[PDB]
């Protein structure tokens, strides 16, 4: 596309460091645009992302780097009967009525455990010391990975993150950094070494862990789903389900620190925490551009005539800064009117864990503000955000008296 010649000079590193300037141009110039370094069309506005995610002429497709990492059948990349089975498999523990039965006794003692390690120090780095551990310990226990240390769960989602966002392609459309997939392969090998013995045991002795239920639920007597059939969805969980609640917590905190009067409001009135989190997810979406859809017939989107079989990356983190929807979207504002947002996606492949994720984040922040009401940002240490596919702060240094 001639007027988008400048996109030829956009780099993967630029998008990872801060994608918002490029995507501000894309939203104005070309809401659906082919980005050469990504080797794909990209949807940048709320209207186009929603249309693609919900269209009857599109279905799920995994990104190239996602496919190289997760294989088949990753719940995010399949459709039809297989997708319906995988959704039936994961949905029971995520049902709102079910989550409300046990989410408090799950998350609150975990939040207290990690808080007790530092709440009297007067300083902490909240990403590593609190947000990520609460996120991975809660979900890890739900899955049946109680014996997998939070440090290890966090290392796995970091490696899987970098692997499935290893999207850069060269002039010929081949991956520019094929060696970047090796650490994804290494994480999967380690995951297998840990989880294979657990699956062995769950096949013979089912329990209330989620992975045990993935093996057994809905199956004929004495049968389980083959481990190869569920492993890619295990990997999906060990990346985003482990990573995103902690990132959403942390981005919410960074935004509140950027509006000190709003931080004070929420500490004083913790019933405002759900609204603070919803704005945090819009303001810096944890899953920023990690999923995609593929057209199943010729379709015209945003004035582009796409052939059948065209992938489109859904850059939801950009759509959540759509100035057709939001005033001054790069500013965190607790008091923004509650509007629809796309941080959980849309359509048949929208996030299955929204209700759970929202409560994990709410409980973590409630406990944090109860334990340390006088939290302040360490204004010497600046907050760097990183990531194009998944985005969040790399650290969050705070102090308190
Ligand atoms: C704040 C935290 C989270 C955010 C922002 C988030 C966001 C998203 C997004 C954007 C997608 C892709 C939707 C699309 O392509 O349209 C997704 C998919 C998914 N998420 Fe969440 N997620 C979060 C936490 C979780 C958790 C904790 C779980 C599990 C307990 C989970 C389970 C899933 C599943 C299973 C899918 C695949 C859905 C499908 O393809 O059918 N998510 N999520
Ligand atoms: C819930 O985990 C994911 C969601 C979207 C893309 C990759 C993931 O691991």
């Amino acid at each position: 596309r001639p007027d988008l010649a400048w996109l030829d000079e956009v780099t993967m590193t630029q998008l990872e460091r801060n994608p918002y300037e490029v995507y501000e141009r894309l939203r104005a110039e070309a809401p659906l645009a082919f980005v050469p370094v990504l080797g794909s069309y990209v949807a940048s506005t709320a209207e186009v992302c929603r249309e693609v995610a919900t269209s009857p002429d599109f279905e799920a497709v995994i990104t190239p780097a996602g496919g190289r990492t997760f294989g088949h059948p990753a719940i995010i990349g399949v459709n039809g009967d297989i997708h319906a089975d995988l959704r039936s498999m994961v949905e029971p523990a995520l049902q709102p009525a079910e989550v409300d039965r046990w989410i408090d006794d799950l998350v609150r003692p975990i939040a207290r455990r990690y808080l007790e390690r530092f709440e009297n120090d007067g300083h902490a780095e909240l990403v590593a010391q609190y947000c990520e551990p609460v996120s991975v310990r809660s979900l890890g226990d739900l899955l049946g990975l109680q014996e997998v240390d939070s440090d290890k769960l966090r290392e796995w989602f970091a490696k899987l993150n970098r692997s499935i966002t290893n999207a850069a392609v060269d002039e010929n459309g081949e991956f520019a950094n094929p060696e970047g997939f090796a650490e994804g392969d290494q994480a999967k090998a380690e995951i297998r070494a840990v989880v294979d013995p657990l699956i062995d045991k769950w096949i013979e002795h089912p329990d209330d862990s989620a992975i045990s239920h993935w093996l057994h639920d809905g199956m004929p007597p004495g049968q389980t789903r083959d481990r190869e059939y569920i492993y890619p969805t295990i990997y999906v969980y060990l990346l985003g389900a482990m990573q995103e609640p902690g990132h959403g917590m942390a981005s919410t905190l960074v935004g509140l620190f950027s509006r000190p009067e709003q931080l004070e409001e929420v500490v004083d009135d913790p019933t405002l925490i759900p609204r603070a989190i919803a704005e945090g997810l819009r303001w810096t979406s944890p899953i920023w551009s990690a999923t995609a859809r593929i057209s199943t017939k010729p379709v015209t989107i945003a004035g582009v005539d796409l052939p059948a079989g065209t992938p489109v990356m859904l850059s939801y983190g950009s759509a959540n800064h759509d100035t057709g929807k939001y005033e001054a979207p790069s500013q965190y504002d607790l008091h923004r009117p509650p509007l629809p947002h796309l941080a959980f996606g849309a359509g048949n492949h929208a996030c299955a864990g929204i209700y759970f994720a929202n409560h994990v984040m709410r409980i973590a922040l409630e406990e944090l503000f109860e334990a340390i009401p006088n939290l302040e940002r360490d204004t010497r240490e600046g907050v760097e955000f990183w990531g194009w596919g998944f985005r969040g702060p790399t650290s969050l240094h705070v102090t308190w008296e």
